[PDB]
This record gives C-alpha cells, structure tokens and sequence, in this order.
C-alpha cells in the first residue's frame, strides 16, 4: 500500500540501501561460494536483482517506444522463471561484486527517475501500460515494489545468511 511517489522511493531507498550495505564486508575471493541451505552465491544474489529491475525498466522503455513487450522476456515464461533466472546469472555474473553493486546501485536511481517522470494516475492506477497488466487489474507501482522493496529485503535476509555459514 503507497499513497505517494515519495513514500514510494523512500521505502525503495530504505530497503535497498540495507541490502546493498551486506555486501561491503564481503570478499570478492568468496563471491561464488555455495553455502549448505542458502539456494544463492553473493554474485548470484546481485545478479538476480540486477536482472528484475532491469527487466521491469525494459518492459516500460519498450512500451513508451511502441514495441510489443514479452513478459517477462522474449523467449521466457512465467512458468519457467528458473530459465530466466539462469539468463540473469549468466548476463550479469561476469561482473565483480563491486561492478554488480555499481550496476544495480544505477539501476535502482533509474527507478526513481522513472517513478518521478510517472503521472499519478500512470503510477497509482490499472489500465496505463500494456505491460503491467500480465498480471490482471496491478497498478504499476505493484510491479514495482514486488521487484525492489520485496526482494531487496528477502534478499537481504538470504545474503546475511550466507555471511553467517559461509566456511573460513
Ligand atoms: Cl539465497
Ligand atoms: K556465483
């Protein structure tokens, strides 16, 4: 529930900046380990987060551009997000952590900017994009939240877990 751009992007910023601060003690020799019960590596986690918001920007800067937009990707499904998740790891694993967090870090500005440039109505109310209604009767600002507040702070909790099993 939001009632305003402002509430929004601050609630975005909150959320992300405490994600994004997990990562500052963590070596860049560690970044591909896999931890007994934690289902991400810290480049994967980032990768994950670099491939949704990405996504989410695509699908409007096709829309606004008068393209057709595939949900959630050309050639992926909704029921096969595994797939698509396998083409965030591979597209955005080939970075460091520190290049993956510069990355995302600009990102998530270009969703402020986005949510700034965004009219009340276009923001707050079902029927504006094409795109955001794969899922029937969600305002954009749904689309949003499910893909930074929400994961940035599931992903935060994973992220801190790993740090906490991860093997000297
Ligand atoms: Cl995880
Ligand atoms: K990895």
């Amino acid at each position: 529930e939001y009632t305003s751009k402002k509430e929004l992007k601050e609630e975005i910023e909150k959320k992300y900046e405490k994600y994004d601060a997990e990562f500052e003690t963590i070596s860049e020799s560690q970044k591909d380990e896999k931890v007994e019960t934690v289902d991400r590596t810290p480049s994967e986690n980032l990768s994950y987060q670099l491939g949704w918001v990405n996504l989410l920007l695509e699908w409007e800067a096709k829309e606004i551009a008068g393209y057709n937009v595939e949900t959630p990707a050309p050639g992926y499904k909704w029921n096969n997000l595994g797939g698509l998740y396998q083409s965030f790891y591979k597209k955005y694993g080939i970075y460091s952590i520190k290049e993956q967090r510069a990355k995302l870090r600009e990102a998530v500005n270009e969703v402020y900017k986005w949510i700034s440039t965004l009219s009340d109505d276009e923001l707050f109310q079902a029927g504006n994009r094409k795109w955001a209604t794969t899922k029937a009767m969600w305002p954009v600002y749904k689309w949003i939240h499910i893909n930074t507040v929400a994961p940035f702070t599931n992903f935060r909790g994973k992220i801190r877990k790993w740090k906490r099993l991860v093997p000297e």
